[PDB]
């Protein structure tokens, strides 16, 4: 059984998910379908990710077989960078809302705390990193509240269950909960032993703020941007600590990583292509690591970000 | 002598200041007084610091003299935590003016992006931690933004002449930069070869944001307030790199450690507690630094931050 995680909000979200990236658009529907066979029910998306109406054909499938109901189903999308100024927000949400063909998105994150200048739809989309200027950068002046008061507007009109952050350090996840009116339920950070950040996690749970890890597998997990940090990095697969924890319950890395974060509250969505990795990816609540075991793999902690957006545009983000 | 540093704003300030921080209030006007006459113009203040009527009291009496003028000394301020709220902000400048004794202030910042329960201020001035209710710490839901309009009003109204913040993270920084109207022009942080954040640095230079570099010295002025972590740190002043690039230009470790800052555009307002430190810590820019100097000094960042809001109540500033 995957335990949830009752959110500020007041709605539950299953503790171990399908992250969505990455999800080849062909394949994105059966992947999701057989996903919701294998038993997940929550599943990370993104505008970015490109493949939401795949998803939501999947998805929609599985209720057309009888197999789950809406309610059943926990979606995540999240409002790219472009839709930041608040009169895109909505229609950000509603194209979201129409590929994944349902009324109400379950949680809706804030993608990055950055605002790209927007571009239409019907121009590209998803943008990416594209700002209606050639490959030149353009931001807007938006501040982040601006953004989350639409967002609170969307919850208020049913179209969102909830609502959180993503990619925001402290001190902008602090600011944001001054001017909040819905606090934000759910922060989702880049998450793993190389990039710990013991902190940031204790002040958010504290807050009340339930925690989303991605990246679980470090750089083992798919990197785009300078995949060359990840691929010259010691894989954590074959890290003395992380192998011994694993031999030492007969276990693989991939779930002494992912146990790693669940036993401390923190909820998971691994991606795999592979049927067998599909179910031991939310199988592996079946041990619990030590107060021992948690110290030496404590001792990773090296601040490894591998999703930066320092990389893209010098965007200041984590400095 | 002192290099001036044009500012954002269109004003000019004094690239090597006095700090007024642990400035004990019986002989606080003599040593801005004396300060003065060594030649220094700019004097870093704050509320917090409690003795701002002293610091003004100097400033008086070498203008009395005839030594200065008001336009010749450059004063900065800061606004204490506990007045954030728009409505206590000009309060709180009211009451640095009247301790100062002049009609406005030349900078002044927003200490920290934090914000205590306000105290009138009858009731305990400064009021460091208090936050009305024992030794607890309160805070009130002010976002950053509103504090920074009702400075800018206080601009239009001729009572500050430049404004800015201190303490800042890049992503907070960036944010305030989208919906600011006058830019902050200056960004006051620790900064010392322990922790460089030399990311930090180039955005916000390259942003047309003027950097303040507080404690220059690193965990010096810790440990003379018997902080645990400066004590357990090796000064810089004894440092073998240090030291070596100070003997290669026949200076002083003190001097290269300021320079290193200096002559990246960085201000400094080191804090002079000896006749002979006044005129040590205004007369470095005697040498340069060379590429590999600047590299072997960039080996020292630990990311070791001495004045960290975390150890107070674990306010996630810098996580
Ligand atoms: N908000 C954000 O900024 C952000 C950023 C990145 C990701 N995310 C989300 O979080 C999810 C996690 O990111 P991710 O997909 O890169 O990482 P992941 O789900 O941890 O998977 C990364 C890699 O590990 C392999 N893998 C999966 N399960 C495994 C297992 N049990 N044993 C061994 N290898 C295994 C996969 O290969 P195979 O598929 O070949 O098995 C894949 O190459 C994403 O799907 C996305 O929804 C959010
Ligand atoms: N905004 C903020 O959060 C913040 C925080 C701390 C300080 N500040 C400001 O910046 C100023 C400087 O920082 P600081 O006071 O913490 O430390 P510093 O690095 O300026 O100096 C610290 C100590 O080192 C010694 N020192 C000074 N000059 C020396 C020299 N030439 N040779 C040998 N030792 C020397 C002194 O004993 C002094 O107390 C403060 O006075 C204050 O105005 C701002």
């Amino acid at each position: 059984s995957i335990p949830d995680i009752k959110l500020s909000s007041g709605h539950l979200m299953p503790s171990i998910g399908f992250g969505c990236w990455k999800l080849a658009n062909a394949t994105a529907g059966e992947q999701v379908y057989q996903a919701i066979k294998a038993g997940y029910r929550l599943f990370d998306g993104a505008e970015d990710y490109g493949n939401e109406k795949e998803v939501g054909d999947g998805v929609k499938r599985a209720i057309d077989e009888g197999l789950v109901k809406r309610e059943e189903i926990f979606l995540t999308s999240k409002l790219w960078n472009n839709y930041h100024d608040p009169k895109n927000v909505e229609t950000a949400l509603n194209k979201t809302l129409a590929d994944l063909k349902v009324d109400y998105v379950d949680l809706f994150l804030i993608h990055f705390p950055i605002a790209f200048k927007f571009v239409p739809i019907e121009e590209k989309y998803p943008p990416g990193f594209y700002c209606g200027d050639g490959n030149n950068f353009v931001y807007e002046d938006v501040p982040i509240l601006e953004t989350w008061k639409a967002l609170e507007k969307l919850v208020a009109a049913g179209k969102i269950k909830s609502i959180g952050v993503s990619n925001f350090p402290g001190a902008l996840l602090l600011d944001l909960l001054r001017g909040a009116t819905i606090k934000p339920a759910v922060l989702q950070v880049e998450h793993h032993p190389y990039l710990q950040q013991p902190k940031l996690i204790e002040f958010a749970q504290k807050a009340g703020v339930t925690i989303t890890a991605y990246s679980s597998f470090g750089p083992q997990s798919f990197v785009e941007m300078n995949q060359g940090r990840a691929l010259n990095t010691p894989t954590l697969f074959a890290h003395d600590t992380i192998k011994a924890i694993a031999a030492k319950y007969n276990k693989t890395p991939a779930e002494v990583l992912l146990r790693w974060a669940a036993q401390r509250g923190i909820a998971v969505i691994p991606r795999s292509n592979l049927p067998e990795r599909l179910v031991q990816n939310r199988s592996f609540n079946t041990f619990d690591l030590t107060k021992e075991d948690f110290e030496e793999i404590a001792k990773l902690d090296i601040g490894l970000r591998f999703n930066d957006p320092w990389d893209w545009d010098n965007i200041p983000i984590f400095v």
